[PDB]
DNA sequence: ATTATGACGCT
DNA sequence: AGCGTCAT
């Protein structure tokens, strides 16, 4: 009733980038532009594995995780950039730097949330109240929302897409009440004309093409940004959600796609998100823990506090190999020059880093994996990061490691180590 | 022999 | 602190 709290207190979006690595590789190539492409982690194994992939391509089942060799099978005439490979790995910096190209925009209309190198949640609610004081009860044109589509709409009494989203578009703002500057309908309406300004600027200043999801919440936001893509936004209100989850698949929501998800559908005999609603919060604690049924409990009504963190760098800074099946590293040698290889790169980006963000990372963590295991990490062992010296860092893993190696040999490796990963952590601001 | 990350929860 | 889950 009067008290039941709806979540709509608050406007956010969820921006994030079309095929990004293909996207960066399209700019800076024009020969791949408008072309089924691929990007390529390696090559000699099965052609390299496949990490982006254009909407051409996605169109002939291209998909990431795939082989370039089973690719080229689906799609003879697929394009394929290679990721860059600096000391015998792969080396993510052109994309990290196009990633700082992005949130940087992003970042002058409102506070964002990195929360991957290609996304942003953005919290727009003290942006729209200035823009609706702005407006003075004038209505939102159409003109205003171009690649906007509105979830649930059309409804009720042609045959093109962009016929069906003007419909959808003209339905939802003929019912706009513009006179309450309180109606959070028109508060999500004020937002997307905001985002469709932020990706307007994004794609004048980078080239890049994105999406975009408009809701009350974090997780209603990702999903809406889901819904159209390529190149389009999309708006789900509260009011949207019950028809829009009685018909989704738990394993959709944001945090609901691995072991918890298939709980809830296996311990409640359920498939989609809108049939939770059926039971109380704490049934929905009891199965799942104090925490997760609290939170299953408001996300199915739409709801949810989450908020957008304002944090637009990243908390770590890694640097990580796989060495599968006969690449293992079986020697003290390997070991020791592939960790100085790792902590080489992880030294540039730190001190790159210290540079362009004032602050410096002052614990080093190791994480190794051995033959066998099928977890992605077999041991993690920190210690202090006191120096920004690759050959020191790389010395402190072994030291951290060493102990791993099972054979009465120094010199040999047993069991080999399928896995390096080194990371910087705990800023401090210098 | 998908690979390279990065965030966050649990105890 | 070290380990697991989830994202992709
Ligand atoms: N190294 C590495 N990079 C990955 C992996 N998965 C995704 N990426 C990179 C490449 C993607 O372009 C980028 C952003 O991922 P997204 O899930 O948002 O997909 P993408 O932007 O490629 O397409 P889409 O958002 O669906 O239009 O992250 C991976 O497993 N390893
Ligand atoms: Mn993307
Ligand atoms: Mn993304």
């Amino acid at each position: 009733g009067p008290h039941m709290a709806t979540g709509q207190d608050r406007v956010v979006a969820l921006v994030d980038m079309d095929c990004f690595f293909v996207q960066v590789e399209q700019r800076q190539n024009p020969h791949l532009r408008n072309k089924p492409c691929a990007v390529v982690q390696y090559k000699s194994w099965k052609g390299g594995g496949i990490i982006a992939v254009s909407y051409e391509a996605r169109a002939f089942g291209v998909t990431r995780s795939m082989w370039a060799d089973d690719a080229k099978k689906l799609c003879p005439d697929l394009l394929l950039a290679q990721v860059r490979e600096s000391r015998g790995k792969a080396n993510l910096t052109k994309y990290r730097e196009a990633s700082v190209e992005v949130m940087e925009i992003m970042s002058r209309f409102a506070v964002i949330e990195r929360a991957s190198i290609d996304e942003a949640y953005v919290d727009l609610t003290s942006a729209v109240q200035e823009r609706l004081q702005k407006l003075q009860g004038q209505p939102i044109s159409a003109d205003l929302l171009p690649s906007t589509y509105i979830e649930g709409l059309p409804q009720g009494p042609t045959v093109q897409k962009e016929g069906m989203r003007k419909q959808g578009l003209f339905q939802w703002l003929d019912s706009l009440q513009i006179d309450n500057l309180t109606s959070p309908d028109l508060q999500l309406t004020v937002g997307a004309v905001i985002v469709e300004e932020m990706r307007a600027a994004i794609e004048r200043e980078t080239g890049f093409q994105c999406s975009a999801g408009i809701s009350h919440n974090k997780v209603l936001a990702k999903l809406a940004c889901g819904l159209n893509k390529p190149n389009r936004q999309t708006l789900v209100s509260h009011g949207s959600v019950p028809q829009l989850f009685s018909q989704m698949p738990i394993r959709k929501i944001r945090s609901l796609g691995g072991k918890l998800g298939a709980s809830v559908i296996e311990i409640l005999g359920i498939e989609y998100m809108g049939e939770l609603t059926q039971f109380t919060e704490s049934q929905l604690q009891s199965h799942f823990g104090e925490k997760n049924g609290s939170w299953l409990y408001a996300m199915c009504r739409g709801i949810e506090h989450d908020p957008v963190k304002p944090r637009q760098l990243p908390k770590t800074i890694g640097c990580s190999k796989n060495f599968p099946g006969k690449t293992a590293l079986a020697t003290r040698e390997q070991v020791q020059w592939w960790l100085l290889q790792l902590a080489q790169e992880l030294e540039e980006r730190l001190t790159k880093d210290r540079n362009d963000n004032d602050r410096v990372a002052t614990q080093l963590v190791v994480s190794i994996r051995v033959q066998g295991d099928k977890r992605l990490s077999s041991l993690r062992r920190c210690c202090a990061l006191t120096r920004y010296d690759a050959h020191k860092m790389s010395h402190d893993a072994f030291t951290v490691i060493k102990n791993c190696n099972t054979s009465g040999i120094q010199t040999e490796w047993s069991p080999p180590l399928t896995m390096l990963f080194l990371c910087a952590t705990k800023f401090s601001a210098s």
